[PDB]
């Protein structure tokens, strides 16, 4: 029993975090074989950013003006090169530590485990969702830029977020491990505001189902919905448009529990329109949106890594 | 920016977790040095659980009758005792990837993170605290006994607590890694309950400090209290007394954004009598307690916003 949000083991990871300096700028890199990989921004001053040219500026830079700090061992950086907003330094030495790895692009509702870091080392460990409109509610400090997201798939770590920017409402953006912005974002100091922001409703169907196994049924009921008629009622509380396909991914979920999605759907009706009534649902009063239904068929079957 | 439920990453952790098993029982142990920590009901088959004589059970068994297995490796046990309610395994090799640690007995309030673990193997990890009734909401399957509590305050791994336990109420008891229980649970399957629980206030208060350096006041108020009258409110409302060790505890938050102990303790009467009105703090509709004075100090900014 009992349901947490809960990250993956960051181990894996913990072993590939270095500092990377540039001047009077340090951030964090991903060391993975020779080549670590940072936020192309470490090249700027704080008069750069607000209209960088990057092939410009590292143009002017050589080999020995980065500063790779693993542990309390210096490396040698050997190599330069750029991949859109990720700046990769070839080092002389493999690192030791390098697990089975691939760089993933994940889609908006997907969870991820971040690993927020400074000045090289790891503080901290949460989970979080790429929200659909391509930011995250991370929690990160200035010199945090360059922390991983990060997923396990048996044995392989699938590195899928780093860290470049705070947005002014608080919020998180930065790139895939290939370097490509999630959302319309930009990797300077510039007039840029996260978009309103919706539900990811086969979240919180997924949410609803591991409460129902943990022993909450209060908020069922004997109805059932179309699909149709169900996504006219998310259009007006901005919950995200529920396809056949994400019926489908909720299927093996809907036959332990003995509940079909459209009859849970209906539930999530009655709470939108009713709200919860003084009453709370695996301790929360608010209806949850960061556990995809994968992550609810993990916690509730104990798979290892 | 941000506020989040933030575990210790896990990686120190995971290099000393190993796999126990005694006859047709299965679990998790701990290997630091030469010595893997293990639950002692490792020896109980489901029937001895009722009344079981360990001193009986373990004088009955030999070196080779444990088995112990790290990653892919048998370890060789040559030497086993029991200490309080923990079994302590000695093994013919010393674990290369002990770190620097500490065994700490915990008070209630008090947070840490739990490396969730099946079969020797790590499946998760999330943050909570030890409640006031002795007991911890975790989330934890069949198979998940001996998994630890710990937290990484500078480099030492200070390990907490071990998992023993599951109540019928869906809660979890366990132990210190000296084998003594948190609360007045035993070992044993008889009629065992949690005591009536109880929010932790200072830690309510310290995540009320945190929303105000975040930027958020709407809570504040232009009252202050006395201690006693405080404590007169919110025990009415299942909240453990607020002592004088707290108000000093919580001195450095206080200084921090400027607002008296007192001060926030009025504000605190009054969400409890108001409670939010459609309104959220750090993203919750409820009053978080599983934060800590110090926890809140580690993941906040210095500079209030
Ligand atoms: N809005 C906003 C803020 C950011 S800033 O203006 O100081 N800033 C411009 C900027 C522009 C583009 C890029 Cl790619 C990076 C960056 C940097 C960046 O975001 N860094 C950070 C990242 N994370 C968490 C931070 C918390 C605190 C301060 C910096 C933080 C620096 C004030 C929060
Ligand atoms: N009530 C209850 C339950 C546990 S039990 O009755 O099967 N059980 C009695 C018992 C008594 C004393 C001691 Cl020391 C250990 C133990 C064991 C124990 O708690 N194991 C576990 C531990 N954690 C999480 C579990 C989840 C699911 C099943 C086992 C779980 C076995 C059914 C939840
Ligand atoms: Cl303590």
């Amino acid at each position: 029993s009992g349901f947490r949000k809960m990250a993956f083991p960051s181990g894996k990871v913990e072993g590939c975090m270095v500092q990377v300096t540039c001047g009077t700028t340090t951030l964090n890199g991903l060391w993975l074989d020779d080549v670590v990989y940072c936020p192309r921004h470490v090249i700027c001053t704080s008069e750069d950013m607000l209209n960088p040219n990057y092939e410009d500026l590292l143009i002017r830079k050589s080999n020995h003006n980065f500063l790779v700090q693993a542990g309390n061992v210096q490396l040698r950086v050997i190599g330069h090169s750029m991949q859109n907003c990720v700046l990769k330094l070839k080092v002389d030495t493999a690192n030791p530590k390098t697990p089975k790895y691939k760089f993933v692009r994940i889609q908006p509702g997907q969870t991820f485990s971040v690993l927020a870091c400074y000045n090289g080392s790891p503080s901290g460990v949460y989970q979080c969702a790429m929200r659909p409109n391509f930011t995250i509610k991370g929690s990160f400090l200035n010199g945090s830029c360059g922390s991983v997201g990060f997923n396990i798939d048996y044995d392989c770590v699938s590195f899928c977020y780093m860290h470049h920017m705070e947005l002014p409402t608080g919020v998180h953006a930065g790139t895939d491990l290939e370097g490509n912005f999630y959302g319309p974002f930009v990797d300077r100091q510039t007039a840029q505001a996260a978009g309103t922001d919706t539900t990811i409703t086969v979240n919180v169907l997924a949410w609803l189902y591991a409460a129902v196994i943990n022993g909450d049924r209060w908020f069922l009921n004997r109805f059932t919905t179309t699909l149709n008629d169900f996504n006219l009622v998310a259009m007006k509380y901005n919950y995200e448009p529920l396809t056949q396909d994400h019926v489908d991914i909720l299927g093996p979920l809907s036959a332990q529990t003995g509940i079909a999605v459209l009859d849970m759907c209906a539930s999530l009706k009655e709470l939108l329109q009713n709200g919860m009534n003084g009453r709370t649902i695996l301790g929360s009063a608010l209806l949850e949106d960061e556990f995809t239904p994968f992550d609810v068929v993990r916690q509730c079957s104990g798979v290892t890594f």
